[PDB]
C-alpha cells in the first residue's frame, strides 16, 4: 500500500488534497493543503452550521416548515422525495442533506437562508476568506478543472471544522446539534470510516463530483487520544473519471498513522 500522500497520489494518479491537525500538539499532516478543490457535497457541514448559526437569533427558525414540489427536486434527493405531500421542518432538511447528502434539502435550506452567498457569508464569519460556494445543486458538483467556483482548500476546511465542532465558533446547543449530524452520515462507510480503526469515532460529510472528484472531511475520535480533524479532497483529469472511495479511505490510514 502507499506510505504517503504523495505515494497514494502516484498511484492513483490525479490530484489529492489532504489537511489533517492534531488537535492535541497542533501538527499537521499535508498535501496540497493550500490548493483549492471542487468541494462537492461537502459543502453541506457548512450549510448546517450556518442554518444553526442563524438559529441563534431566530430560534423558531429550526422549526420552520418548508413546503416545495415536485419540481424543486433534484438529483440525489432520497429523504426529500418521500415527502412532497408535507414539506420538512428546516431541521429536519438539515439533518437530510448531512446525514443522507440530500440535495433538494440543500437547495430548499439555501432558498430559506439567503443562496449561495448567504453560505460564503456564513464563512467568513468564523474566519474563512477561502470558502466560496457559487452555484446551486447540482450545478455546483462540476468540478471544471482551472474553475475557481465552489472550492475551498484542505487547510480551510479543515480549520472550519475545528472551530464549529471543537471550538466555540457555535453555542454548545447549535455545536452539539452539528455534531449529532456529522456523527449519524449514513453515505461514508467506504471512505473515512474505512481508513481508521473501528474503536475511533468519526463524525464527517462525504461529497463526489463530476471528474471523478471524491471528498470526505470530518473529526475523529481516537478512544484514548485528542481528536483529529481530516480534510480529504481528490479529483481527476477525465470528466468521466470513476470516484475512488479507496483513495480517501488510504488518506485517512496515512493520516492516521503520521499523527500516531
Ligand atoms: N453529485 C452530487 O451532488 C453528490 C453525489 C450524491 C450525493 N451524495 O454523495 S456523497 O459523496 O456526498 O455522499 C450528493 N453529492 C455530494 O457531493
Amino acid at each position: 500500500a502507499p506510505a504517503s500522500f504523495a505515494a497514494l497520489e502516484r498511484a492513483a494518479g490525479g490530484r489529492l488534497g489532504v489537511c489533517a491537525i492534531d488537535t492535541a500538539t497542533g501538527r499537521r499532516a499535508l498535501h496540497r493543503a493550500d490548493e483549492r478543490f471542487p468541494f462537492c457535497s461537502t459543502f453541506k457541514a457548512m450549510l448546517g452550521a450556518a442554518v444553526l448559526a442563524q438559529s441563534v437569533a431566530h430560534p423558531g427558525l429550526l422549526q420552520q416548515r418548508v413546503t416545495y414540489g415536485r419540481s424543486d427536486l433534484v438529483n440525489y434527493s432520497p429523504v426529500t422525495e418521500r415527502h412532497v405531500d408535507t414539506g420538512m421542518t428546516v431541521a429536519e432538511l438539515c439533518a437530510a442533506t448531512i446525514q443522507y447528502s440530500d440535495n433538494t434539502a440543500a437547495n430548499e435550506l439555501m432558498k430559506r437562508i439567503g443562496g449561495p452567498a448567504a453560505v460564503t457569508a456564513y464563512a467568513r464569519s468564523i474566519g474563512d476568506d477561502t470558502f466560496r460556494l457559487d452555484r446551486w445543486e447540482t450545478e455546483l458538483n462540476t468540478a471544471l478543472p482551472g474553475d475557481l467556483r465552489d472550492t475551498t482548500t484542505p487547510a480551510a476546511m479543515a480549520a472550519n471544522l475545528r472551530v464549529l465542532v471543537l471550538g466555540d465558533a457555535l453555542p454548545p446547543a447549535q455545536r452539539a446539534q452539528l455534531i449529532e449530524w456529522l456523527r449519524g452520515n449514513k453515505v461514508g462507510d467506504k471512505r473515512i470510516r474505512a481508513g481508521v480503526p473501528t474503536g475511533w469515532r468519526v463524525g464527517d460529510k462525504t461529497g463526489t463530483g463530476d471528474y471523478g472528484t471524491t471528498n470526505d472531511v470530518g473529526v475523529l475520535w481516537p478512544p484514548s487520544r485528542a481528536p483529529i480533524v481530516l480534510a480529504v479532497y481528490y479529483t481527476q483529469t477525465r470528466a468521466d473519471a470513476k470516484a475512488k472511495d479507496d483513495v480517501i479511505a488510504a488518506a485517512t490510514r496515512i493520516a492516521s498513522a503520521t499523527l500516531a
